[PDB]
């Protein structure tokens, strides 16, 4: 199936593992599943990032496939782990992919696609936040643009500590900039911008729900020599329109 809404809060799991057919039996679909770093803990998705790797090697990257439309919005409940170990940053959480759902070091630039997702960050000076991370058309970077957000604004996100949180996207049209991305997180506005996806309407479409937890980053400082824990919860998806 290719679902163009879903609730799933795991409240008719048991405690334990959490197999690839779970996972594609409740998303419909998950092609990238590790069914090592999925496990239901106390009706929550505990998902496991392992010491001393990066990426896929020690976290869970899938993407969703979701019916195509223009304007899509996903909501989800977030905490790491008590004694989560924040090193230097990664992926989590539930965003969208546009077009080619251009990550990695690949920029938007060539206006096929791009990626709303969200990141964790740990600054050089010790302050630990969420912050966007987008892929789009008019990055400024060959990696995601933050647009300079944070969340929280100033201080530090805290371990043990469930976080709301809510994106929206949609898709522009042409050249024009006439897009969205947002992140609301416990209610406050992290990014809510107008923006440009795509140059080619052939890969305007909002295609896919990302469900990327992972450390990195690309070198072996994003990793941490620990194994580290983040819980989802109450994940309501929803296709609110498709416009040609
Ligand atoms: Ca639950």
């Amino acid at each position: 199936a290719i679902p163009s809404s879903l609730s799933i809060n795991w409240n008719n799991y048991a405690t334990g593992a959490y197999s690839s057919g779970n996972a594609a039996s409740d998303f419909g679909n998950a092609g990238g599943w590790n069914q090592s770093r999925s496990y239901i803990s106390d009706g929550t998705l505990r998902v496991t990032l392992l010491k001393n790797a990066l990426s896929g090697a020690g976290g869970l990257i899938s993407n969703i496939d979701v019916s195509d439309g223009t304007e899509y919005e996903l909501d989800y409940d977030v905490r790491f782990h008590s004694q989560f170990d924040w090193s230097r940053g990664g992926k989590v959480g539930f965003g969208f992919s546009i077009g080619e759902g251009n990550t990695g070091g690949d920029p938007g630039w060539d206006g096929n696609g791009g990626t709303l997702r969200m990141m964790w960050y740990q600054t050089d000076a010790g302050r630990v936040f969420f912050q966007p991370y987008i892929y789009h058309k008019d990055q400024p970077g060959q990696y995601g643009d933050t647009f300079g957000k944070s969340y929280p604004s100033s201080g530090s996100i805290t371990k043990g500590t469930t976080y709301h949180v809510h994106v929206y996207i949609k898709s522009n049209t042409g050249s024009n900039r006439d897009g969205r991305a947002q992140i609301i997180i416990n209610g406050t506005t992290v990014l809510d911008t107008a923006i440009r996806w795509t140059t080619n309407d052939a890969q305007r479409l909002i295609k896919n729900m990302t469900f990327h937890t992972f450390r990195g980053g690309s070198q072996t400082y994003w990793q941490s020599p620990v194994d580290s824990y983040i819980y989802y919860d109450n994940l309501v998806l929803r296709k609110i329109r498709l416009e040609h």
